[PDB]
């Protein structure tokens, strides 16, 4: 159900026949970049994504928007959180922070079509919501060939949630 772990720094989306497709994470001790989607240097034009790990009372700041005047670039958390800073279309930047109660955890991606994709992130606890749903936060992304991950992670292409809660 849930495969690895994986020690690569390239994930090949283009081949992948399902609907959906989970990237998970073990609860890192310190604040770390989990993975990231654009360009090699910031480009406004194309969109973008980086995900983050923060560290319960540290400050998250992005390393692909770490050159710009926005100031979504940086974020300080007060619990342990996933933090998505990301532009698309009309948003020259912005973030997303998400609760990381589990041992286990990461974000959703789903395939909707060839030429785009559906970031899917939900706040990961057990009191949050009454019904959980990995679908409570997304945001549509143009599709792309692959994706960089810098630390180690799992895959599941099946709905985790009974395993990592």
């Amino acid at each position: 159900e849930i495969t690895g772990p994986y020690t690569n720094t390239i994930i090949k989306l283009s081949d992948l026949s399902g609907s959906n497709v989970w990237v998970l994470y073990q609860k890192p001790t310190s604040t770390v970049k989990l993975l990231k989607n654009g360009p090699e240097s910031y480009s406004w034009n194309l969109a973008a994504f980086e995900l983050w790990y923060g560290k319960a009372n540290t400050t998250v700041t992005s390393d692909y928007y770490s050159g710009m005047t926005n100031s979504e670039k940086s974020v300080e958390v007060d619990h342990d959180s996933l933090v998505l800073f990301w532009n698309e279309g009309s948003t020259a930047l912005s973030n997303k922070v998400i609760n990381f109660s589990w041992n286990v955890g990461g974000v959703l991606i789903k395939l909707t079509s060839n030429t785009r994709i559906d970031v899917c992130m939900a706040d990961m606890d057990n009191f949050t919501s009454d019904s959980f749903n990995w679908e409570e936060w997304t945001h549509n992304f143009p599709r792309s060939e692959s994706m960089n991950i810098y630390t180690d992670y799992y895959l599941a292409s099946v709905d985790p949630y009974s395993q990592i809660r």
